[PDB]
């Protein structure tokens, strides 16, 4: 089969993800159809540098052959059974230790989904049934923020707050609130970063007296917003909303879908800035991509009301805890673990990438330049002394994007703001071959605009 | 060891559905191997899995075919999004051929990782065409009672469970649910004939209680699965079809169970004639040997979708993942090359249906029921009444874990006992699942007498 075949069937039968299928029809998908190390490959033979890994996802990197023989020696062993016929498989059992034993004190049990998404749902169902059997059935109120990604569920979109999903799709589920995100770029330059955080850290505080702490069940927050453009929050702020927290009896739960597993240097970002979660729905990286498995880590408090008050939980999914995947994602832990890959994000590509990244900064469209461990943002600008954006139907962002993939790198775009997420594995003279290609992309994307 | 895996199991392990106070007081099965229609268990039992794990193993364990698929694809392309204006060989082999297997009109499909996720993409997808069409108020979903549409917070609301709707809500607004055509528990008063068209008409009623301009879509399965095995009667989906033919709303023939042979046919809808504007799958489609799900949608949805909606903001980090993709595919390439579905049909449906109906003369079952390679039986205290033993008995829990002692997986709903053992079972092991149920159930009468 040709490029042109696939895209042919492509488009005549495969819907995709976040897509106006319309408009990909008739410009034809790209095909994606193998990959090594931190490279991509298409079906017209480009070799381009994954600077996303796959989707956030691809930490280890594609090739890894322990993955694979992880994956064929379940199948050929257990492929699949099911975890609700009072039964587990030896994946499960060992899984749930290795993550419970690489998770904060007091979180000590998992339970285990299919994708980040049904965990999210799986959060919402858990805190709303924990305050239900506490004798507190009005406290039901769950606070996201704006530009929040939570998820594709219905619960999901509601808990997240972008306005385009909330428009397709809905009536969200009831009782979700959002408040302002601490963007300090694009919403708080009229401050000092460190009042800044205050003010968003004292958004929640005026969401939960406007609603009534008695009706407020948890306030859900990503440590650091990925789909919503790789916003760092200033160092004010999670130690201000801990001290919000401390006032109200509220669960926190903390979305480690893209954080965990090394990508800001820790195995998940609560421990980045010292939170103590009540819940932390995981995917992503817990498998590097190589296999769907997501799952809730429960704190103590949350399942111990559960499970000495609840009964059954009446909740779950077929392939919860499928032992496949489950097999993969410890394998994968166990590699990320022994190789010491987080403490390697944090002592050296995380350093490495962060005065590479910051020779950006002084490129005539790049406003701001912030990374931390391998998660990194350029915010474009037509004006440096005043940070002034590019007309948005000049679509700066996405001309970026494309010039960078053009070049053969996987740069992706929110609105004006560049991201990347490479592997963490990605090699020294890899990163800089990212570097040297954005500027590229930023030095024809700078002419093509004037 | 055995005791070794429940302990750490009990220390960290939260199941699915599952009394974790009481599971972790008597220790958790551990099930660590298995081939053709058998588990294994850390003990060294061998179990009829009657249940095909959980309705989906229907290629049966130990398909060399489809390990093999699935480390081809994970050498070659183990993950990539298909988000990024990107697609993928195998999402493209596997879109183009499910939608060949589906009913007509029937030619694009959404990918996802569960049935649970693709009921939440019906539910857009249903509430988004509707408002394109300018009727943003045309958003009622008119589902059944103990109907079963997933496990997300869309999928329980979808669902007709209530001790799920008690459980995390409120649910999302706007599902209404009307009576099942269950005709033993709920029917006999009536010929199953009328019954049926009863069961229709309730869904009209709904519809006028509503309003047309209000109502959205039904959804249902072609027969409920973790509802109890309940097969309509015959009289059902023909006069459902009249209501449909009656008023603007769409048709959603959740897919998840009776997908991919379980009935005989490719699809429960085909089985009974239904042209579906959705359909959810998962389960099946792979065997289960890895997860993956979607949403088959028809040409009137799809259309206005593509034409009219611009970005479709939904979708999952693993929707059409590679691998999970090549298994399936696979999956269907053997069900399809090997004539499984086929086999259902015209040899095994058929016989178990015989072998089954030989265990209406037993003391406490009231009714048999079959049709392809799911059945149910219902456990009755007094067969001329049809009465129940009283629910504090738990008649069906204990015939359930009678059936295992005995070897055999059969789940049970109340007091229905259910089986969906794997496509590629083998006459003698129909027999055998028989001989141990009825064994069961012979224990199960005595104890309980
Ligand atoms: C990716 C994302 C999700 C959704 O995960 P899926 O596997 O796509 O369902 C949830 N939370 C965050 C923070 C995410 O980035
Ligand atoms: C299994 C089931 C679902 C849910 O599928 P999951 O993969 O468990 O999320 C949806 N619909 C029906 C009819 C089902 O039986
Ligand atoms: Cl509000």
């Amino acid at each position: 089969m040709q490029t042109q075949d696939y895209q042919a069937l492509d488009r005549a039968h495969h819907l995709h993800p976040f897509t106006d299928f319309k408009a990909l029809g008739e410009e034809g998908s790209r095909v994606v159809t193998h990959a090594e190390g931190v490279y991509i490959h298409d079906s017209e033979g480009n070799r381009i540098l994954d600077g996303m890994a796959g989707l956030w996802c691809v930490n280890l990197g594609y090739g890894r052959r322990e993955l694979v023989e992880a994956a064929t020696a379940q199948l050929e062993q257990l492929p699949y059974y099911n975890t609700f016929f009072k039964t587990t498989h030896p994946p499960a059992v060992r899984l749930a230790e290795k993550l419970c034993d690489l998770a904060p004190a007091h979180i000590n049990r998992v339970f285990f989904t299919g994708s980040g998404s049904e965990a999210n749902d799986t959060v919402l169902r858990m805190v709303r049934r924990y305050w239900a059997l506490k004798g507190q059935p009005d406290k039901q109120w769950i606070i996201g923020r704006e530009n929040a990604y939570h998820g594709s569920t219905l619960a999901g979109m509601s808990l997240g707050g972008m306005a385009p999903m909330h428009a397709q799709g809905g009536p969200c589920v009831p009782g979700i609130a959002h408040i302002r995100q601490p963007y300090w770029f694009g919403e708080g330059r009229d401050m000092s970063p460190e009042a800044f955080g205050q003010t968003c850290a004292e958004a929640l505080e005026e969401k939960i007296l406007e609603l009534g702490e008695e009706k407020v069940a948890a306030f859900i927050a990503e440590p650091v917003q990925g789909a919503g453009g790789a916003i760092m929050p200033p160092e004010s702020y999670w130690p201000a909303v801990k001290k919000v927290l401390a006032k109200y009896d509220i669960l926190l739960v903390a979305d480690e879908v893209i954080c965990g597993f090394g990508r800001l240097g820790e195995w998940f970002g609560s421990q980045h800035y010292g939170l103590e979660p009540d819940l932390m729905p995981i995917a992503k990286g817990l498998s590097s991509g190589y296999l769907p498995i997501g799952g809730v880590l429960v704190g103590d408090r949350v399942a111990e009301t559960l499970i000495e008050e609840g009964g059954e939980f009446f909740h779950g999914f077929t392939y919860s805890g499928h032992p496949t995947c489950a097999a993969v994602a410890l394998k994968n832990l166990e590699l990320l673990e022994a190789e010491g890959v987080v403490d390697r994000v944090r002592d050296d590509l995380g350093p490495y990438l962060a005065e590479r990244w910051a020779s950006l900064v002084d490129h005539p469209i790049v406003g701001e330049a912030r990374s931390l461990g391998l998660m990194g943002a350029l915010e474009l600008v037509a004006d440096k002394t005043t940070g002034q954006r590019f007309d948005k139907s000049l679509g700066a962002g996405n001309l970026c994007r494309d010039l960078c993939f053009a070049n053969g790198l996987v740069m992706r775009s929110v609105g004006d703001t560049m991201i990347i997420s490479p592997p963490l594995v990605i090699r020294r003279e890899e990163i800089d071959e990212l570097v040297e290609l954005a500027r590229r992309a930023l030095d024809e994307t700078a002419r093509q605009l004037t």
